[PDB]
């Protein structure tokens, strides 16, 4: 005989290689007057998160996200994503599996050949456009949350250096390699570090206040209205949302062009009372199968490891 | 709507914080005239393992067993082991969660205090006896296949060193650490290279014709009749068990004796027509959940990655 202590139901999916997996049912909504203060709840009790992130039924590259009822009446669902450094306010990969797995499972109805969804994501509402054929969600677009350069050309002491901050649904502090090097791992921690020690980061209507990780580039290559950027982060959709504000507000990137790290800069904004920029970020996803995870009590890795 | 050309039925599954996933449905028994062959086809085809193993609907750490039918009709059940590295003829943890899972999930009958069966692994028969209260199957105790050191003190160039070679269900060079440390996976693989090289490694009555991996230990403590070693392997039940030999070859360990890395050296026995043991391993088990694997014919990662 088996026991299970719960039992969560996921419909598996991952977005052009990146895993994001769906929680479909099993889970109550978490506490909370907003999906932010739900999402915060997430974060802080962590129960889900290791139940459903750590082996033996996860794995250090599995992000897992939890369908909730939207709060604004203008979405049609809420998620919280987790992620295993953090439960973002946004994720470009994850809010495309998110779309995907609520059309091609049927929980919203497909038109074709689009299909157009609002969906609440803690950091705020986003606007869906999905390609869809033959009863597949092909190819989703969505409008990322505003997203922003906090600091350009900020000096940083680690040797002695200059970095960006920005925000395109999570918190990044942005280096170029060769101004140190092309072991990078280990060097974007001591940034990010320094970063917030020194730099800091507030979101003007959010509270999120600090920088998640470092993104460590290499020069973007120009083709017509295509740029193409290499990047590592040390511990992407909210990657490449921060970058291209960084590079708006530099410059390098005007609106209506696409990055490749696809991304494309749709419009510019105001958010505080500075420049912002609008990110469509697309991607194709595939559901991967159903699961439904149990628990047995005498389990002594009830939070796995 | 949703596509898939395949569905795959999984009971997971970890033994002591080792994953051991079990196919239970959706997956006809591999060609091959014994359980051996089919383990073979299952390694050169590569097909289930690389959809099981890899993300996006496994991970690095994760191991996947098929249960196929017997074919020595001593069996109930015949599995074949996938771990990450290779498909071995048989492994301690992979055994304990088939066992577990064959009886917490109810397809072999529970008789309580203690349960008996005779499982296939592609190794051999092993021997199960599983201590049950309660519907639950507690502890598993496997009496793995016959162990044996290989080569004893052989000289190895890689500085120069010596080493141990032996089997317990797969097959590892054993060196001291202080002999050469105390980095140790960078190292380990060379000496697996070179044992290959120059030692090689062969099975009396199995077609298992290399060694798999290195095995790097610390001298054993003895408290009365168990003993604790230190040890780490660079690419653990068959580890455990090709030290027990090892250690009974150079006399440190007797008969009725234990390890613990538990395992036990139950008995001598004659192999080839050099000693071996028979070792018992046994651990604990918990199911954490069942899936249904699936593959959207679109997807472009059809073997994961």
């Amino acid at each position: 005989s088996m026991r299970s202590t719960k039992v969560i139901h996921i419909v598996g999916c991952h977005a052009e290689g990146e895993v994001g997996d769906v929680i479909v049912g099993g889970v109550a909504p978490p506490p909370g007057k907003t999906v932010w203060e739900q999402s915060r709840f997430i974060a802080s009790d962590e129960t889900l998160r290791n139940f459903v992130l750590n082996e033996p039924r996860g794995g250090v590259f599995r992000h897992v996200n939890l369908l909730v009822p939207p709060k604004d009446p203008r979405a049609q669902m809420g998620f919280i994503i987790m992620e295993p450094a953090d439960t973002p306010p946004m994720s470009g990969s994850n809010s495309i599996c998110v779309s995907t797995v609520l059309l091609d499972s049927g929980i919203i109805p497909m038109q074709e050949p689009v299909t157009r969804m609002v969906l609440e994501a803690p950091g705020g509402l986003i606007e869906v456009e999905a390609e869809c054929r033959n009863g597949k969600a092909e190819r989703i677009s969505v409008r990322n949350v505003p997203s922003f350069a906090d600091r350009l050309n900020a000096s940083l002491e680690v040797g002695t250096i200059t970095v960006d901050t920005a925000y395109g649904g999570d918190s990044f502090v942005i280096v170029d390699a060769a101004s140190i090097g092309m072991e990078l791992a280990e060097i974007g921690v001591k940034i990010t570090k320094a970063a917030n020690e020194q730099l800091g980061f507030r979101h003007p209507e959010k509270d999120w206040n600090h920088i998640s990780f470092c993104q460590i580039t290499e020069p973007v290559t120009r083709d017509g209205d295509i740029l193409t950027g290499v990047n590592t982060v040390a511990i992407t959709g909210t990657g490449c949302s921060a970058r291209m504000a960084v590079l708006h507000a530099k410059g390098q990137m005007k609106v209506g062009e696409r990055f490749i790290g696809h991304c494309r800069l749709d419009k510019t904004l105001e958010l505080g009372g500075k420049p912002a920029i609008s990110p469509i970020i697309s991607g194709r996803a595939w559901v991967t199968g159903t699961s439904q995870l149990m628990l047995d009590p005498s389990d002594p890795f009830p939070s796995g490891y």
